[PDB]
């Protein structure tokens, strides 16, 4: 399975998901992106289960990123399932923030608290090769 | 039998579907489409035994082809009796999406949702080049 | 150089517009089609350039195909703005019929009202085959 | 000498911006981008030295790019500087569009408007790869 | 394990806090400071962890810098529980004073109230060489 | 002489004077900083002598750094005396930014507007390695 | 511990205790003055047994001095805790009085009014020497 | 004779005046002071006639020191008959400043306004070692 996992909301952040695809594949990473990699078939068996055999998570986190978790206590978006997978895996959550404006922990789903927790990397577009050679620090 | 069975709406479909079954043709897939072999009177014990006998099964979802199928419980619409055929018989399922809008789930009726639930493709005007790749590549 | 230069709306037509062309080039002949051949720079003189290199007009009708050109005395329109280069030139048209409303002559432009007397070809949903006889008949 | 030149908004096309410049150098093109190639001085100058300088011109098209160019006859904006320098010395104008709503050709000044007059390419997050290799198509 | 730990405000002491890892660095000491060490995974973990194993602890004071501990008895805010930590443990408090000013002790926490009974070291601009050394000094 | 004259407001640029002296330092570079280098007698003549003999000038603009220079005809403000000579003698200038508002020109008396001309540095806090190797790259 | 102890009120008697430390010191006394014997840890500890492990104790008396001992029913005020100390361990006290006029001591707590009782010294610019000599003779 | 100049204000500058005595002697410079050396018989011929022997002119700025100079056109006060003496005769002048308010120029009669252009030494409490040996360095 590919090393690393983008998680992204595809109305907002699709520009900077296919930027971190193309950088990591150049320092020898195997990325897993869904307008490459999902095929014939239903979509659902191969998201959770892609997921879950990648050793890193990078969740790229763009302005109202997880405005549709919101509320979802049933868990039918997608950004909601897909980082409920990674955690109780326990997999390396890497989030990358562009200008994304933290929230409350009590506005989102019990399930997928744990997120707003992890050390994430801030993208800056003046000083990039910095910043990707800091994410290249993170991953596994 | 045929590779491929197109499954489209009269009204909608009919137009993309003889687009889209020329072109599997020139690639060597052999295509059922009911303009070209349908007769001999007694069509429904042929063209419920057409979509078994090919593998693969293509939903040509042209805007609102699913209008006229809403509280089907008869299941007298043509179109939700090919569908069915593919889901109990566990065909491969491609959807080609040409402008649908996906409505939820408990919208149509419970018998049918399975297909809303199959990756699709979505025909590109602009980039037909690509578009007929990734259409070979979904095909089995 | 091109020998068929297409014409067609790409709201409706665009499907309509995408099979002729398949079939024509298959036969051995030159097409020229917008969202192929179309090359980097100025378009406005490619186009009216291209349609006057094309000994052979082809145009594509359906419901909408003229709304937009209705009132279109200043030769704004793009569809409105072909028809004529080629008209005046006595290029050969070829029109194709579609499930349209008809309109009379004097709500459309009178300079362009010229093309409705040529010899029109139905499209047949159920004899393709049949009118690819009679087009690639009228060309050379 | 720098081949290509890339304008853009920093607000809504720099992610589109960075990725164009990734793919172009490993084709082999020497693209000039201000994050990177901008250093010590007036900026005014290496800026419209190097918009002359390099053969090809590209400016990427986001939601409402050229807003910031509209009623701004005074020239003060450089999105704005950059292409009258192009649209004067008569590069290879390539633009890219992403979620770009084309305004009528009166808003903008005089000097910008025969912008409006060239081929864009779409980019299309599906078909990545078929958008590629038309830009390097374009780019001569 | 690093020999001392910086504890800041963001907003306010970030400035003086990276000029003190500069001049503490180059005297053999080991500074602890986020935006240099704090890496991948959940970071609450690691800083409370290293805060422990630090021998020193200076606590950079600037304008409101405890501002946001009023009222926080949750010990949710971060300079109000990085401060308990080390109280908790016992370690060595240097606050360092760039103006700051000195409120009623009653207002703040009661679990950090002991915090305003350490001597503090004002820093000067004029004599930044004297002060430098009187830090030096109440390391152990 | 030296190699860097180094310009702020003493009210709140004084960290990042001291923090950009160190570094620059440290690198072989000779920097003049107004707390240091300068020592008794008229200092008038030693600021402006001192402008004159570095060949880069480094200016840090901080939050209102050029406020004081509003309205400033008699050219009273010590910052505003220093960037004339500055850009007389045509040496290297090397703003840097941190928390700046850029303001229109017209605001700023006429003698200086030249310095908002020149290409400067953003500070960032979490990748200063990359900033302070951006700063050396401009020096001479 | 030291053979004097100087308690003053810095808004006043700082320039007074720095001449008296300058002149004890000459003589072989040691002294302790906070400015610069107090050191790493908590202060209060340290003041209080200071005058505790003092030989000496003066008390500069400046305008002002005891005006923040006013109604300090909980001691708190530094002034008014070194004095009680001072009382308890039967240590000497020697006022210096410098444009001080002693008011009656019904409002002052009655654990204070011990020190009016002392026999004061005032210091005279005129004279410094002789009243420098006097508080030596009383230095016991 | 002499070799600094020590003019103060009696009703502020007596304490710290006597303190920068001391210090300036231990360290080896015959200083002059009133108290200490203004002798009998008229004394306007005394201090006047020993600031010109004296190489530096020290001048003590406690709060209000210059305020009574003020409208001085007649030259009575004694601290301007000083200031004159060792401007006119070009003499080394080194402010120690000390709760001082600068003021505006145009304030002070144009005599002894060039004394606000020297660079004065701040004199701090709790650098007074640092404060004590920058004196010196400043000192001829
Ligand atoms: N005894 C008779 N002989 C001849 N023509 C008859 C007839 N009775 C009725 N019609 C006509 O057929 C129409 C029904 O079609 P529609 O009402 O538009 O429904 P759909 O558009 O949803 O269907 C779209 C999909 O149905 C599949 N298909 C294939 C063959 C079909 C046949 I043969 C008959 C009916 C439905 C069929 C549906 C096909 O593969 C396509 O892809 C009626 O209106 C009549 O004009
Ligand atoms: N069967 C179908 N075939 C084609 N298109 C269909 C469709 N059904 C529905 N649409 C349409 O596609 C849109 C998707 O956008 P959304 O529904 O807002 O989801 P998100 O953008 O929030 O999540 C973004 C992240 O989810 C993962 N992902 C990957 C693949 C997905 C597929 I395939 C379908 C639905 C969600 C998916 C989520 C992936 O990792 C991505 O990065 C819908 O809205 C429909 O318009
Ligand atoms: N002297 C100064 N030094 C450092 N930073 C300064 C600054 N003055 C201002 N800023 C800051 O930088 C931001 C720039 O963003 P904007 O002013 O909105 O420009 P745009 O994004 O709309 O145009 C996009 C196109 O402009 C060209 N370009 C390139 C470099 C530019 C520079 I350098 C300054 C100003 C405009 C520039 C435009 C480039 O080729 C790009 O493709 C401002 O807002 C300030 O925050
Ligand atoms: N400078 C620009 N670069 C890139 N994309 C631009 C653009 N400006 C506008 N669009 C976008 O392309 C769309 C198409 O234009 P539409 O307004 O829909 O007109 P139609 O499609 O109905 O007519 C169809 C008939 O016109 C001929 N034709 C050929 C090429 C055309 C081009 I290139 C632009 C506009 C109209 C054209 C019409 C064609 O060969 C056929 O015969 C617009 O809507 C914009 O989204
Ligand atoms: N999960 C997330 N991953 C990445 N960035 C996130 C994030 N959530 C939020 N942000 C962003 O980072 C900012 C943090 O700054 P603030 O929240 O204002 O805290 P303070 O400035 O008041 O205290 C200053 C003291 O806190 C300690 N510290 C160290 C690391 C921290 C991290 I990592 C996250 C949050 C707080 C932290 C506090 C540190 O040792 C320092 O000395 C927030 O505002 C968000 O913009
Ligand atoms: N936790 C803190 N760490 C660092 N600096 C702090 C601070 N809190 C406060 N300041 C700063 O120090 C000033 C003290 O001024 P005040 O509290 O008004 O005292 P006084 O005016 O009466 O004259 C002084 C008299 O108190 C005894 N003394 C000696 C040492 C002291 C220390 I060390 C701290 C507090 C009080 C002290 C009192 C001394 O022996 C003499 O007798 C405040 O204003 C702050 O700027
Ligand atoms: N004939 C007389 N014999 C004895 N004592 C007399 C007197 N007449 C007047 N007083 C007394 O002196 C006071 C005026 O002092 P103040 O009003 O505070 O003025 P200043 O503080 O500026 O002076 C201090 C600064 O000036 C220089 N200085 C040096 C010597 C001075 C003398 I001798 C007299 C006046 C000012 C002098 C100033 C000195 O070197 C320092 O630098 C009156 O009230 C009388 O008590
Ligand atoms: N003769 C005197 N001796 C001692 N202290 C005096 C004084 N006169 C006045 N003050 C006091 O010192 C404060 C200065 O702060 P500010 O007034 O805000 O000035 P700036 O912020 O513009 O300075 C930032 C930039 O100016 C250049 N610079 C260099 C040296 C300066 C000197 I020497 C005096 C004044 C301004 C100077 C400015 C230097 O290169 C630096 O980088 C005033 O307010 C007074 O309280």
């Amino acid at each position: 399975t590919p090393d690393v996992f983008i998680s992204y909301r595809r109305n907002s952040g699709s520009q900077l998901a296919s930027l971190l695809k193309v950088h990591l594949q150049l320092h020898g990473f195997s990325v897993f992106i869904d307008v490459e990699k999902l095929e014939a078939g239903k979509f659902e068996d191969k998201l959770i289960q892609s997921v879950m055999g990648a050793r890193n998570f990078v969740l790229v986190l763009s302005p109202g990123a997880l405005d549709k978790c919101m509320q979802d206590h049933d868990c039918k978006d997608w950004v909601h399932k897909e980082i409920v997978t990674a955690l109780s895996c326990g997999k390396n959550i890497v989030p990358i923030i562009d200008g994304f404006e933290w929230p409350e922990p009590q506005v989102l789903p019990e399930d997928m608290q744990a997120v707003l927790t992890f050390n994430g990397i801030k993208w800056s577009h003046e000083y990039q090769e910095a910043t990707i050679e800091k994410i290249i620090r993170f991953l596994q």
